[PDB]
């Protein structure tokens, strides 16, 4: 947190940063706060922020989804790698379904969720203005919570071309059922550190 305060008053000096990754970097609570106060500026032209395998939890969702609030610039997004829990996707979900969102890539690999944060998750896809890319890669969604985000990829307004998704565990059934949503929504593929397609 010393080093944190060094890196964000040199950030308030930064004109034109795009990119900003952390990835691999314990954020304390409190550093969180300081980094959703620079999402905050209305200079602020970040388009890409990395936090992945950075410690974070659900409550740092929260943050984040509100420091996420005014901005207009942020287009992607990782959190993967951190113990966010299906009470973590909740928050963010929140945000992206607004109609004012702007983010276009979210990456949750590794990030404690289950089926029950599914429901939550169709509802950006069906109603998201923004989203195009979506990778939950290692998580336990079972065939329950698969079922769900069909339901929300099959609506026409869904954004989204690009789902990363471990289908290994599914059932025959949810296999053919993920096939023919394919073969319905062209635009739409389904990715996998096994079927890299």
């Amino acid at each position: 947190d010393a080093y944190w305060q060094i890196l964000f008053s040199v950030l308030k000096v930064t004109r034109n940063l795009k990119e900003l990754d952390l990835s691999g970097n314990s954020l304390s609570h409190s550093a969180v706060k300081s980094l959703c106060k620079t999402l905050r500026r209305p200079r602020c032209l970040l388009e890409t922020l990395r936090l992945a395998g950075c410690g974070l939890t659900a409550e740092d969702c929260k943050d984040l989804a509100f420091g996420l609030r005014a901005n207009q610039t942020l287009t992607e997004l990782d959190l993967s790698f951190n113990v966010l829990t299906d009470a973590g996707a909740k928050h963010l979900c929140q945000r992206l379904r607004q109609p004012s969102c702007k983010l276009q890539r979210l990456q949750l690999v590794s990030c404690g969720l289950t089926s029950d944060c599914c429901q939550d998750l169709a509802s950006v896809l069906s109603a998201s203005p923004s989203l195009k890319e979506l990778d939950l890669q290692q998580n336990n969604l079972d065939d329950v919570g698969v079922r769900l985000l069909c339901e929300g990829l099959r609506h026409p307004a869904c954004k989204l071309i690009r789902l990363g998704l471990d289908q290994t565990t599914l059932s025959d059934e949810m296999r053919q059922e993920l096939r023919a949503l394919e073969q319905e929504k062209p635009q739409l593929l389904i990715f996998s550190r096994r079927k890299p397609s």
